[PDB]
RNA sequence: UAGCUAGUAGGUGGGGUAACGGCUCACCUAGGCGACGAUCCCUAGCUGGUCUGAGAGGAUGACCAGCCACACUGGAACUGA
RNA sequence: GCUUGAGUCUCGUAGAGGGGGGUAGAAUUCCAGGUGUAGCGGUGAAAUGCGUAGAGAUCUGGAGGAAUACCGGUGGCGAAGGCGGCCCCCUGGACGAAGACUGACGCUCAGGUGCGAAAGCGUGGGGAGCAAACAGGAUUAGAUACCCUGGUAGUCCACGCCGUAAACGAUGUCGACUUGGAGGUUGUGCCCUUGAGGCGUGGCUUCCGGAGCUAACGCGUUAAGUCGACCGCCUGGGGAGUACGGCCGCAAGGUUAAAACUCAAAUGAAUUGACGGGGGCCCGCACAAGCGGUGGAGCAUGUGGUUUAAUUCGAUGCAACGCG
RNA sequence: CGCUUACCACUUUGUGAUUCAUGACUGGGGUGAAGUCGUAACAAGGUAACCGUAGGGGAACCUGCGGUUGGAUCACCUCCU
RNA sequence: AGGACCGAACCGACUAAUGUCGAAAAAUUAGCGGAUGACUUGUGGCUGGGGGUGAAAGGCCAAUCAAACCGGGAGAUAGCU
RNA sequence: GCUCGCCGGAAGACCAAGGGUUCCUGUCCAACGUUAAUCGGGGCAGGGUGAGUCGACCCCUAAGGCGAGGCCGAAAGGCGUAGUCGAUGGGAAACAGGUUAAUAUUCCUGUACUUGGUGUUACUGCGAAGGGGGGACGGAGAAGGCUAUGUUGGCCGGGCGACGGUUGUCCCGGUUUAAGCGUGUAGGCUGGUUUUCCAGGCAAAUCCGGAAAAUCAAGGCUGAGGCGUGAUGACGAGGCACUACGGUGCUGAAGCAACAAAUGCCCUGCUUCCAGGAAAAGCCUCUAAGCAUCAGGUAACAUCAAAUCGUACCCCAAACCGACACAGGUGGUCAGGUAGAGAAUACCAAGGCGCUUGAGAGAACUCGGGUGAAGGAACUAGGCAAAAUGGUGCCGUAACUUCGGGAGAAGGCACGCUGAUAUGUAGGUGAGGUCCCUCGCGGAUGGAGCUGAAAUCAGUCGAAGAUACCAGCUGGCUGCAACUGUUUAUUAAAAACACAGCACUGUGCAAACACGAAAGUGGACGUAUACGGUGUGACGCCUGCCCGGUGCCGGAAGGUUAAU
RNA sequence: AAUUCCUUGUCGGGUAAGUUCCGACCUGCACGAAUGGCGUAAUGAUGGCCAGGCUGUCUCCACCCGAGACUCAGUGAAAUUGAACUCGCUGUGAAGAUGCAGUGUACCCGCGGCAAGACGGAAAGACCCCGUGAACCUUUACUAUAGCUUGACACUGAACA
RNA sequence: CUUUAAUGUUUGAUGUUCUAACGUUGACCCGUAAUCCGGGUUGCGGACAGUGUCUGGUGGGUAGUUUGACUGGGGCGGUC
RNA sequence: CGCGGGGUGGAGCAGCCUGGUAGCUCGUCGGGCUCAUAACCCGAAGGUCGUCGGUUCAAAUCCGGCCCCCGCAACCA
RNA sequence: AGGAGGUAAAAAUGUUCA
RNA sequence: GCCCGGAUAGCUCAGUCGGUAGAGCAGGGGAUUGAAAAUCCCCGUGUCCUUGGUUCGAUUCCGAGUCCGGGCACCA
C-alpha cells in the first residue's frame, strides 16, 4: 500500500506511507515481550563506538523463534504483528500441543494458515526442514551456517536466497548480495521469501522521522578542523585529499575483507 | 467570446407620460435570454440607389432624395403645439 | 393499419474477438558436478573481448524471463489499433435455417464520451535474450556511422497517464441499382451417398478485366460506375501545422489555430532520352592465356615549366605531346 | 427665497482586464550571381526511403522500437525417374 | 493529521537604548523567534585530558580550553627585562 | 489606629530540594543593616519540632555501580556470571473540627481503616529460589456524565441611613459539612457455563494455553458523582458578657433550590494513526522435592503490636545557588469576582506589601516618557529608533504555483446604549403532574422555573462606539539557502551546520568499523529492502571531455628484492 | 555574478540627479555541471533596491511630567600619584615645554559646568621585527612508531600423487 | 656453447585426504533455579586459522624536531 | 653504489635471443590514380646505427671498458 | 517440372548564364 | 618612472654564422573563359622608431631619447 500523502504542510508533501491493514492492531503478545535497552552506541567503556546513534523511540523486543525445532507438529498463524527492531512483519502462531510462538511472516501469508517444522512439512511458504530435502532451486530464507545456530541469512523485509546446487554435503546458496557460499547441508531453511517487501518503498520526509528511528545527524567531513577529521581544515570549502574515514582508512574502495578462515566457503564473490 | 441579467422576467397596488409599459418605487413569485449564437470585442450611419456583372451575386452608400443621430466635451431642465 | 427498413425469440456453426488463472515443449543465458585440452569467439580482413585460475566443446541437473517451430494459407476474427502452443471459467460480435412477433423503434451526426500500434512517462516488481545512451577495437581524409565484442533504460506483468503513426485498400458512413470469369473461406437446400460428388441459394475475401468514369495511372458488384442522405475538411508554395491565448497533460508536448513577409512557382500522372556500385542477352587484345616492349640507363624528337632583348602562333581528356 | 434630502456629470483613491505604439536585447524565419565543412535525399544514392517517438552528435544526419510502400532485383551453381 | 498558523506559560536570544569602578564578572526596559515537537524540564547515572562530547564554532568539559584543574619533576630554561 | 498607593496565574497560601534554629518570647544597641533605631534574619538567656495511617527507612526493580568463583592484563587493575545495591518508578491503611507565643492529616474531641504475632471455635489438605494471571503503561483528538468553584433567588439576621431620594424590583453579611460504610448508577470491558482429552508451559500441575461436544442466554468485572449515613453533632453571622483593654468564657437562627462550569475526576477509558509505546515485587491461583492423629490454610471472635529517623522556619527568596540584606536563576500543587477567546490584560477579593537613606530646589546636561505648528527620510552607512497599522462578523482578494497555498493578500461595510420583534427569541438545562414496567439512582409524555447568543428595525448622545490595557505595517524587484530546526554560553544566529532525498564504496556474521595492551563489548539480541564510511543536500530538467599524475581494484610472466 | 583587476565597462528602465538596484550585451583578470550546474511555489528575527502609509529621524528644535544632576543632614568609597609655590606666547631642546631663555600677563581661595592639554588613567602593544622562544595545524620536510600487510622459524602432524 | 628428452638425485613449493594439535561468539548434559566460565559427549572446519620472535613494504593515524644569515624595518630578488 | 634495461633518418619505432637486409609509417619533391581535385598505392633523399678498442670471411646485433638517460634497494666523513 | 544452402571491398567533389 | 615585447611597403605581419631585405591582400596588367569565378605570373610595393660604435659590411651584438602592453608596487 504506497500511500503517498498531500503537501498540506511544509515536509509533509514527501512523505510516503507504507501500510498494513492486515497488521494487528490491537496490543502486543505479552508473554513473548521482553524489555529492550536502548543503548546510544555506548560499549562497556562507555565511549560511542559507533557514531550517529541516539534517542529514538522506546521499543519492546518481541522473542522471535528463529530456530523452528518443534519437530514434527502442525500450527497455524494466529495474527500478523508489527515489530520495530525489525524490517519484517512477525507472525504469532499456535501450534496443536497449544504454544505461542513468533516466526517472521513469509510472502505467501494469512491469517488462518497452517505450517509446520520439521522434515516432513511441503515445499510450501512458510514450513521449515532441513536443505538436504528441499527441491535444488527453491526460494527460501532465515537460512543458518551452524546445524543449529538459530538463523542469519535472509532475515529482513523481501529477502530471499536462491539453493543453486548440491555439492556432496554442501549447499550452494545465491545470497542477497551476489555471493555463492556454501553452508553445511543440514542446516534448516524456512522456505519462501519474507513479506512486507514494500519497506524499501518507504521515504521518511523529515529530518525528525529519522531522529525517532534513532538516527542522530551525521556531521559531514569537510566540515570540521583538521583535529577532528582527516578531512577538515580548509579556508572555504576545499577537499584536495584522498577520501578517508574518521581514522585515516581510505574509504570508497579498499576491499577491508579479511578473515581467511572463511575464505574456503566463498565459491564466488560479491560483483 | 460560453454562459449572461438582479428593477433584471412577470404579477399586484400607487404614481408618472400627450399615450401603453419597470417608465418608476414597495411587496410577492424565481424566473427571463441562449448553439436556427445570448453577452463580449472590433468595425460601421441605414436605404432608395451607384458601379460592375449575361444572370445570380460581389463591392459600395460621394453628388440628388427619405430617415436616424450630433452640433467644444458631458450632465440636467425650462420656454413652447 | 400494413410491409419489402430495422429490432427481438427458438436450434446450431466457424473463428489468433476480449479478460482472468494454471500448464507444457524447444531454445538462449547463468550456476554446480564429472569428462577433457589449447585454443574459443568474430569478420571483407583484423582486433577488442574470453582462456592453462583451466574456457569453448560434451553429459547430467537446476534456475528463471521472454517468445510460441511445423500447422500457417493474398487463411480467420475484430470497428480500428490489433489478435495466434494447450486447457478451464467469464463474456462480446457476426452468420445460416424453417417460421413467428413488434410495426419505421431508421440513418447520419458539430459539441460530448470511450477505445486507441509503437515510442515515451509516473508508482511498483521482474529482468533471459535483444538492445537507445555509453565503453572498446576497427574503418577512415574525419566516424561522436554503417562492421564487431560488451552494455543502463527499455522491450514483459499489475494500476494510472500519454492520445500520437505512410493509424494507408493514402479511398468517411448507410442504402439501391449496374455484363462475367478464375480461386480461397463458412453455413445450407435437393438429387442416386449410386465413388475423390452434381445443380441452386446467402455472408466474407483474392486476382483479372467489360460498361462507364478518370488528367493518367488504374478502380471496376468490397468501385474512383450511376444516385440519394448527413458529417469532417480543402481554396498556390514556403512561412507553418509555426506564434499568442485557451483547453488537456506530472513531464515530454498534444489539440484548436494566424499574421507580416517572400516567391510565381510548388504539385501529380505519364512519355522520349540519359544515368544507376539495377537486372537479362550479345560483342571487342576488354579481361582471361601468352610474347615483346614502356616506366629504370644514355640518346634522338616534341610538350609543359623556367628563362630570354625573341626564345613566333596553334593544338594541350580518350580525340595534345616524331602534331601542324 | 434661504436651508435641506434623493437624483447626478467633471474628478480623486485602490485593485483587475484588454489593447496600441515604444523598448536595450534576443530566438527562429524569409531573402541574397559565383565563401566554409561534409555529402543526407534522388538509381538498390553505395547502411533502402519515409512517417511516428526517445536519446545522441560541429552540420546534414545516426541508433533503437513499431508501421507503410511513396523500395530495386530475382539470374546463376551443388541434389531427384 | 500536521517538525501546520496566531499567540501566554516555558525555552531561546535578532534590534536599539541603558549599564560599563553596573543592580548584575552578559543583566534591565521596550519590541522580537519557537511555542504538539529534531519540544522543554526535574531527579539519578555514564563518557575525561592528546582524552571525552560536539546538528561541527577548533565551540564545551565547574566564570579557566588550538589541549582543563591540583600536586610533583622544579629553584625547568631565559644569549631577554 | 485612620485615610492612601502597589501585586493579585503574584510581590498570595503550601511541599521537594537546599540551608541549618534564621521560627517564638524577654531583653540589650558597641559591632552587623550602606542613615537614625527602644527595630530586625544582630548579641545574650529561655522556649519550641509529639505520627500504626505524611515522607524516608522498609519489600521490589530501571539507567547504572560493585561483584564469590571466572576470564584477561608487567603490578595496580579491567570486564563480568550467580548474586547484591540503586528511585525520579511499583507496593497496606485517616478525615473534619478545636487548641499554641511558636507544632499538628502528629496532641485533644468525634467518627473509621490497614497489615502481622498469639490464642479460641468450626471446617478444610497445605506446601517453593518453579509455572501462569495480574501489576503493566504510547501520541493525538472529540464527546458525554459530574465535581471543585461561582452567580442568582428563597430563607435568617442587622440597617432604613451625617447633601437631594431609599419599607422597597432596596442595602450588607451568612447560607459550611470530610474519610469510612451501604446501594452499584451514567458509561466502559468481556459472551458466560458444564464435560472429555492433549507431542505445550527446563519436572509436575485441577492454574494458564489448545482441540471438539453440550446448555442458556446473559452472567461477571470496573466505576467518578449522587442519594442515605457520618451529623436531633461540629462549625456558624450576630449577641450575651469580663478586659492585663492583646483576647477569654457562654450561647448561637438560616444552613435549601436553580443555573453556569473546568486544564480536576470517570480516563490505568473510547476512536484513530503510527515512530509501536519499563521491569520486578505486593496480590490471586496450581503444584514439585515433601509433610498428613500433624504442620499450615479459609472464616468469625478476643487481645497485643505497628518499631527508628525527619517533623520547628524559609522554599520564585535579606535564610537556596550568585563574595553582599544583589533589579539574575530555582522543579511541583491550589489559583476566586467583572469584562475578555484566554492562565493575555485592566481593576479588585482572600492574603501580603510601600521594595531600609530622607527633606528641600525645580539650572545646564543625562536617563525614562507625553505633545507639537509647515514639510514628511531632505537625516543617515541604512527609515536605527520612535510613529503608525492592530479585534470580531460579512463582502471581496493578483502574478505565480508543487494546485496545499500565495492569503488575514490588498482593500472596504457594520460595531456603543435603550426599546421593540419577544412584560429576554433560537437554543441549553429542567421540577411537579400522568402512564407503564423485567420496580430502580428507570424510561416516555410533560412543561413551571432558571440561564441566555446573535440578527433586524426604530430612537438617541458624543469629535471618536475594536473608544482603556491588549492588539499585524502593507505591497513590488531580486541574491542566497528548500522548509521546522542547530550553532560561536559571554562582540558573529548567517548564505554556515543539519536535513529527508540521490550516488559511489566497504561488509556474508567470529561482518565491516570503533573502545580496549587483552578479555570483552558497542555494531545488534540487527544480519544486504541491513549496517559503516564519504560526498552532495527538497523538488524539476540534467550531470559533458580526460586514466598522464595520485589513490584504489585486478593480472602478474620478467628485473630488482629483507630475514633465512 | 557572494565570482569582472581594468571600471563608477556599455545600453535600456527607475531619479531632477543613481559607484548601489533591476533587465540585457559577452571583453568569463580568474563561472561551470554531486568540492554539482541552471530554474523553483512556500518559508526567512537573512543581503541589496523601490513605493505607499506614517511620524521630531531631519529642516530647527520648543515645552512639559517624573528619576538623578544642585542645596541641607547621616553614612561614606574608587581608579591614580616622584616632589610642587601647577600661566600664555616665540624660540631652544632625546627634535610637540606648566618647570629652560626672552617676553607679555596674572590680587588669595571655592562652587557649578564643558573636555584642548597634562604625548591624561586602565592593559610590561595583540601591529612590525628580534629570540638559533613556545604552542598547536599541514604535507610527496627528516627520523621514528600504532595499525594493516609479506616471508622464514616455533605452536605444527600423517599420508600417497 | 644454444637448444632439449627420459631417468636418478637435491630442494622450493602445490593438489588431495585423514584425525589426534588447535579453533569452535554450533547442539546436548552436568557443576546449577545462572545467555559468563570450566569439563565431558558430538558435529563442522583443520595443520590452515590465530599468536610469539626475526624481517620487507605502506604508514601525518600518533610523537619528537628543523625549516640560515646579511638586509638603509621585514618578505621577495641578490649575496655568502 | 652495483645487479637490470634502453640510445637508430628531422621526430617517433621494428629488426637484439639466430650475426650477412639499414628498414615500416607522419611530415616534404615527384610518378602515377581519375576527364580533373582529393584519396589510397609506390620509388627514391636523409641516420659517424652514442664514442673508442676489438674477436670473425663479414657487425646495430654477440663481445670489453667507459660518457649520457630512468626504476629500484641502497649511502653514518 | 516443384523448392531450399552459397553469391563482390573503396568511388566524397564539379562555381553563374545560355 | 622601473623590470620586460615590438615599430618593416597602402594595411596586417615574417627574419639569431653579422651578408645590401620577403608574405598575403589592397591597385594595375597578363595568361584565363563566350562573358565571369577560381588560380598563377609580373610590378610599384623600403632611413628596418630615432640616434651611436667596431667592422669588408649593421635589422641583427650591445648603449641611450620616443611610442605601445603585461607585471615587481608586499603587511602595518
Ligand atoms: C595596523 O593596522 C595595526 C593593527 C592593529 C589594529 C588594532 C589594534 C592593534 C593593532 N594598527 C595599530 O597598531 C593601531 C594604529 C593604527 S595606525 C595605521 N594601534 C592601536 O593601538
Amino acid at each position: 500500500a504506497v500511500v503517498k500523502c498531500k503537501p498540506t504542510s511544509p515536509g509533509r508533501r514527501h512523505v510516503v506511507k507504507v501500510v498494513n491493514p492486515e497488521l494487528h492492531k490491537g496490543k502486543p503478545f505479552a508473554p513473548l515481550l521482553e524489555k529492550n535497552s536502548k543503548s546510544g552506541g555506548r560499549n562497556n567503556n562507555g565511549r560511542i563506538t559507533t557514531r550517529h546513534i541516539g534517542g529514538g523511540h522506546k521499543q519492546a523486543y518481541r522473542i522471535v523463534d528463529f530456530k523452528r525445532n518443534k519437530d514434527g507438529i502442525p500450527a497455524v498463524v494466529e495474527r500478523l504483528e508489527y515489530d520495530p527492531n525489525r524490517s519484517a512483519n512477525i507472525a504469532l502462531v499456535l501450534y496443536k500441543d497449544g504454544e505461542r510462538r513468533y516466526i517472521l511472516a513469509p510472502k505467501g501469508l494469512k491469517a488462518g494458515d497452517q505450517i509446520q517444522s520439521g522434515v516432513d512439512a511441503a515445499i510450501k511458504p512458510g514450513n521449515t526442514l532441513p536443505m538436504r530435502n528441499i527441491p535444488v532451486g527453491s526460494t527460501v530464507h532465515n537460512v543458518e551456517m551452524k546445524p543449529g545456530k538459530g538463523g542469519q541469512l535472509a532475515r529482513s523485509a523481501g529477502t530471499y536466497v536462491q539453493i543453486v546446487a548440491r555439492d556432496g554435503a554442501y549447499v550452494t546458496l545465491r545470497l542477497r548480495s551476489g555471493e555463492m557460499r556454501k553452508v553445511e547441508a543440514d542446516c534448516r531453511a524456512t522456505l519462501g521469501e519474507v513479506g512486507n517487501a514494500e519497506h524499501m518503498l518507504r521515504v521518511l520526509g523529515k529530518a525528525g522521522a529519522a531522529r525517532w528511528r534513532g538516527v542522530r545527524p551525521t556531521v559531514r567531513g569537510t566540515a570540521m578542523n583538521p583535529v577532528d577529521h582527516p578531512h577538515g581544515g580548509g579556508e572555504g570549502r576545499n577537499f584536495g585529499k584522498h577520501p578517508v574515514t574518521p581514522w585515516g582508512v581510505q574509504t570508497k574502495g579498499k576491499k577491508t575483507r579479511s578473515n581467511k578462515r572463511t575464505d574456503k566457503f566463498i565459491v564466488r564473490r560479491r560483483s
